């Protein structure tokens, strides 16, 4: 089933750009590597509000999504979630197929990169070597079930609500709670942020600030101990039979950065008409660079409107 | 006196850099030639439904000009109307002054141009000449107050909606209401054409299409008669002390493009940080060209917030700027 245009990525560059697909009478389809539409928007910072989007005085991230997704769904584009495109092809005739990690292939006219900073995977401790056989163990990235964290002794790596949620919601549960954050301060400082402190004080948790992992230990595969270490080159270890690493998600282009494409600086490389190196392959939003780039919500819009615009070239050379 | 940035123009793109100056803590004005902001959205198509603008499934073109305002009267920009900036200046030190029509000086660091198509001027009647003396005072080009018109037997010249809005509106504030348009039909259309209509017949008002203005008589510096001539060639004079000109706003690029930039059919020309030649002097919305420009309201604003990101480096010069995000900068204000 033919489109005229294929997105990648929905955050809110691509759903703009799907909306103006629909105002320029062209099919399309967006497909999205998550769970939901929305990108950084959804993922990282849903209830926080936006300034600095025109006409929107003051906007929680999650409902401006809300906002430019009802603006496009009235034209109805097909939307394909929970798949990331690892490749594409030019053919013969100018069209384009580009294929997602499940094997499916989507058929376009054109298409739109609007993959934006990655598509959201965890960041981890590479101090620590590869690791696999302790993960989804002993050593976590997200909290699937309590269960695991029950009667355990557990270290927290971050400094953002994820982290600091946790600390609080694993003191009942596990024998005990170390939180540690590289930086200097907690990140998010609100509600949840302002009663951290209490914990630690009480001495029901430990927090270390200005520390990080340096190593770990095991025995008959599973985690025995984390060896922690400050700016100022203080060293311990403590016991611990769970690890909770919440240090946010990784940024860079995935697979599409192994697509032969002008790359500088982990973006790609576009010009006046937001157009790569490849016709009819575009990119719009904080994947795409050029002089003066701004990675942020307005320039990504204008960016889809431009990039759509010049693809009517393409699509339909008339 | 001294502020960061003059903005010259208020239509989208001039209100959404005042908004981008509050947001980057440097003080700033706007310097508008109309009466009200809002640029070709309020004077060209304000009652128009806009629907390609980020976020707004559909918005009357003048509530989105409201919606921009509201965002940024947070910071209490200040606001020049009924002035057109004619030239300006960047003196010894680096700074910038700008002159309008009425020979007022404005100082700022920088510049930005955001007059889009041009300087938007009510449209005149030539046949009347110069007439700048019942200007403001029996002769308006625009409801200034309704009081101006109580108790007053007026004439009001023009086929849209803001002609046919004012004939019923002073109909019971007014003593003597007449409707001249030299069309045969009236652009304006719906619920008021039709009022106006019905009050044509009972005879509450006069109203006459393909009738235009010929000349007007004066005692004691007002307006004393109006005399207006028909298409098939009538000719009459009426008692009116009060004279109503809407026929329509002109845009006039004139003053700016006769200033030494580089231009591009009617745009100045940018370079990827919507700076102009001139260091400190910027471009951005209709009024700016870069290869790949699209001339739409969407554009102008991110341009706007390019434009003022880059006056930083010559506003403050040297000093570092703190890449924060607005959500998590206005979060740090809040905690402070
Ligand atoms: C904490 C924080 C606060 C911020 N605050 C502001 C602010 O106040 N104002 C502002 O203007 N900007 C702000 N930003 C930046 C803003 O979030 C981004 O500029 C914006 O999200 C860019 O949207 P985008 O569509 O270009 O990219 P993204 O939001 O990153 O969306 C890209 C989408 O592509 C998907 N994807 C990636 N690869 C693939 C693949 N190969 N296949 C399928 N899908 C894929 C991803 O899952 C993602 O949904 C903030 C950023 C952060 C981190
Ligand atoms: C009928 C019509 C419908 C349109 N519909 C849409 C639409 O649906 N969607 C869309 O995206 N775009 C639309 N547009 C285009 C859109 O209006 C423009 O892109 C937008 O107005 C540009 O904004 P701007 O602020 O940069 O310029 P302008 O809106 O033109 O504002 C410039 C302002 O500067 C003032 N000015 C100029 N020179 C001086 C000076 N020397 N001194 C003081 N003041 C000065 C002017 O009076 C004016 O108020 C439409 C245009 C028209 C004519």
């Amino acid at each position: 089933d033919m489109r005229d245009l294929t997105i990648i990525g929905g955050g809110p560059t691509g759903i703009f750009a799907a909306f103006q697909c629909g105002m320029n009478n062209i099919s399309c389809r967006i497909i999205e590597s998550m769970p939901q539409l929305g990108g950084q928007l959804a993922a990282l910072y849903p209830e926080k509000h936006i300034y600095d989007v025109a006409g929107f005085p003051e906007v929680p991230a999650i409902d401006l999504v809300e906002s430019l997704w009802a603006q496009a769904e009235r034209y109805n584009p097909d939307v394909v979630l929970n798949e990331t495109v690892t490749k594409y092809t030019k053919l013969d005739d100018g069209t384009f197929e580009t294929r997602t990690n499940t094997g499916n292939v989507y058929r376009s006219r054109a298409v739109l990169i609007a993959a934006g900073l990655g598509a959201f995977e965890p960041r981890k401790l590479p101090q620590l070597g590869n690791i696999d056989h302790l993960t989804g163990s002993s050593v976590y990235y997200a909290v699937k079930s309590v269960e695991d964290f029950k009667g355990k002794r557990v270290v927290i790596v971050g400094g953002g609500d994820s982290a600091l949620d946790w600390t609080v919601g694993l003191i009942k549960n596990a024998a005990s709670v170390t939180l540690v954050h590289r930086g200097h301060e907690f990140q998010g400082h609100g509600k949840t942020a302002h009663e951290v402190e209490r914990a630690r004080a009480n001495g029901t948790i430990d927090v270390y600030l200005e520390t990080e992992v340096a190593s770990i230990e095991e025995s008959n595969g599973v985690l025995t101990r984390v060896h922690l270490r400050s700016s100022d080159g203080s060293k311990w270890t403590v016991e611990a039979d769970r690890l909770l690493i919440l240090i946010g998600f990784k940024s860079n282009l995935g697979p599409l950065a192994r697509w032969d494409l002008e790359l500088y600086e982990n973006a790609l490389v576009v010009d006046s008409h937001m157009k790569t190196s490849v016709d009819g392959l575009y990119a719009a939003g904080d994947i795409a660079y050029y002089p003066g780039k701004l990675k942020i919500i307005q320039t990504g819009l204008s960016e889809a409107t431009m990039a759509v615009r010049h693809s009517l070239s393409y699509i339909k050379p008339g």
